[PDB]
């Protein structure tokens, strides 16, 4: 039986957070065709590590930046490597997932994506997508607490997938996000979240600004050196969580958001993530942006979007921002906690993007061969500028004002005209990775 | 203390199995300097999966094919991505490794490579490389039995590393190989070897020709479909061993070598591996060689070399070839057990390599940008021609005579002038991987 949920159709003139120029005629038709092909044909996971399908992200971000049909076609073709046949659905597995104990038991296995997708499309057909999201992420059941930890997995890819689904109110894409969240392999971050939150709610831990928690991670040798360069995509699971889970959980417990603090906590987390990207440069080297710090920035727009959902309690919004800010510390550790300095972004001189404004940089991004991360980071940075409107740099807000566009320029300048593997440095704290980077 | 073992000096006439032209003057001095630099500066593992450092393989193979200094420098620069800083040695761990229970206990952890290297260099300094290899692979201690399974790990890279060391009688390279063997992460192949051998020695399993065991793997649906395309580097651990270990153990138990069978078993295993490579083609597609089948052929020369060692008993030689032939069945399964047909290699018309002899193919391979697999597969095929001199195709020997060189031509034609990722098909049985291969 075909479900109306399985049909992804964007209609009306909503073109995304941080949108500037409207896409020219033809773009929406192209977007709907490609989003549906990707939905129907392709799995969420194309390899065991760092194998998230970015197709939907690249399409929606290029549309939000005002890309034409041909720019969307480029985005789709550039993500050919992310596109592999979707796994066969086992319909008796899908029936059995109604049982919360079987639902939980089958989580954290990549090969279950297509079974969770059918399950969530059926549930969303029966209830709204809103009711299903509350049931499976925010209802405090054993299932939903596991799902909430899973949401941040793999440097925030489930969060990003559900984010887009919620942003465009696309039921089928919300199903993609929930199924991604359920199936994502575990980095042993759930006990990090549980231990950090317990300490945070105990009354034994005084809050501290996030900027100081980045510093504690760097200054704490056991934590800074927990990850190893050659652990690659499993640095969090085998390093930070393997060796220092309790230690970094105690640091993370110090990130505590007051009941009126949701907006400021989004700016604080986003500003620190942006500081990460801009601030981890080396003397005598061209600017490069850390691949992981870039995921910390791209995911920030989805905290802003979830924050404006009327069906979601303020306390759940705050909880999302707390957990994201705490895992930002883990990703900072996994890059070997590089020294950050406000000087690099302040002093940065744009090259390829010299003299561009947002509209010209958006345009330049729509035509740039890329897997979608460029469009995603520049859109997050435009949105951050609006979120943090009238907030200036302070001891606790390291990036603000003209900083947001400067980082977008740096991300464009340091990735344009390069093959994918050369675009982003894979852990700015590891000295050896800077020997493969150009000297000024 | 500096060990004499730590210094790699290749001196004098010996230039490798299947060698033809002598390298011109200057090459030996370049080879010694680069082999030493790689030995002292770089780890064995540069990422957690498919992360083996091929630098020593690419150098020694290019030398054996008669490459000059410039060709060896090319080989070294092409393997730049394989070259990351060698791990800090813990000297108290090194002293503890003399205890066989601590030895066993720290096995199968990649980050121990440098610790096992220093241990094996100290032991080889004291006793000689030959005594240390017998002790740690062939003495049937607990440690040696675990090391013998590890030898075949990651599609034969420890076997290859040790093989080169034994071939050039290079103490320090023997130590690299034994340390690689100890540290390699486990794919759950040890229980496969144990189960297959217990069945073979039981008296209850009749021997069958290897080519009929490839057929049985293909024709047993539970074995053929155990591996999944998107399991990628972990198809063996999570697919063939995860789902079908007992099943494929029972097939592999039928490969049994009699006490006078060593030479014919090397020829049989090498011929079935070559047949894998040349025979897994598709109608209407350009020829491509499977990456894993290529590893099955390149490893085959090191069985021939181990077979000629005076210090190793015939029993042990026979046991190596048995285990290798049995695990070739597992790698065949992991590529989805593609249909094989002798017609493809029989009918193949060389393109780039048309009209070349071995000397000209060797010369062309010395200059081809590559990570070392091209030089390794063409040398194993030349050596296979020598090993199998006077053996013709039969019901059990599916490739012989002119087929060895014809496969070397196909490997050259199908990989030359392509970037590394386009060179070898990563599982010839998976229909989807052929949609990215050029049509005729
Ligand atoms: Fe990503
Ligand atoms: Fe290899």
């Amino acid at each position: 039986t075909v479900l109306a949920t399985s049909r992804l159709h964007i209609e009306g003139d909503f073109r995304g957070y941080g949108s500037l120029d409207k896409s020219p005629p033809g773009a929406l038709e192209t977007l709907n065709r490609l989003m549906q092909n990707n939905h129907d044909e392709f799995d969420m996971f194309w390899r065991p590590d760092a194998g998230h399908n970015h197709t939907a992200h690249s399409l929606l971000s290029v549309y939000a930046l005002g890309g034409s049909s041909a720019d969307l076609e480029r985005a789709y073709r550039d993500d050919d490597p992310h596109q592999v046949p979707i796994g066969a659905v086992d319909h008796s597995v899908v029936a059995s997932l109604k049982d919360p104990r079987i639902f939980i038991h089958r989580m954290q296995r990549l090969d279950q994506y297509s079974n969770y997708l059918r399950f969530f499309e059926e549930r969303i057909e029966a209830r709204g997508w809103k009711a299903v999201v509350v049931e499976y992420l925010f209802s405090r059941s054993d299932a939903a607490e596991a799902m909430l930890g899973q949401l941040f997995e793999g440097a925030y890819h489930p969060l990003i997938q559900l984010g887009f689904g919620i942003e465009f109110e696309l039921p089928g894409l919300v199903a993609e996000g929930l199924a991604h969240c359920a199936a994502h392999d575990a980095a042993n971050i759930i006990p990090f979240f549980q231990k950090a939150e317990k300490l945070a709610k105990s009354g034994s831990v005084a809050p501290a600004p996030l900027v100081e928690l980045y510093k504690e991670v760097r200054d704490t040798e056991k934590i800074r050196l927990a990850a190893k360069m050659t652990q690659g995509p499993v640095r969090v699971r085998d390093g930070v969580m393997g060796e220092a889970q309790d230690d970094i959980a105690a640091v993370a417990a110090k990130f505590q958001v007051g009941p009126d603090g949701l907006k400021q906590a989004i700016i604080e987390t986003t500003s620190c993530a942006a500081y990460s990207c801009g601030g981890a440069q080396r003397p005598g080297k061209v600017a490069k942006v850390d691949f992981f710090f870039m995921h910390m920035v791209v995911s920030s727009i989805f905290l802003s979007i979830l924050a404006r959902q009327d069906w979601l309690e303020t306390e759940d919004k705050i909880r999302l921002v707390e957990w994201k800010g705490r895992l930002d510390l883990v990703w900072y550790a996994a890059s070997s906690a590089p020294a950050l300095d406000r000087k690099w972004l302040e002093q940065y001189q744009p090259t390829l993007s010299a003299g561009m404004d947002w509209r010209a940089l958006y345009r330049a991004v729509t035509v740039e061969p890329d897997d979608g991360h460029l469009a995603k980071i520049v859109r997050s940075l435009k949105w951050a500028e609006e979120e943090a409107k009238g907030v200036e740099t302070s001891e606790t807000i390291p990036v603000a004002g003209s900083g947001w566009f400067k980082l977008a320029q740096m991300a464009y300048d340091s990735t344009a005209h390069l093959p994918i593997p050369a675009k982003w440095i894979m852990g700015a704290g590891y000295d050896f990775l800077w020997t493969r980077v150009d000297s000024l």
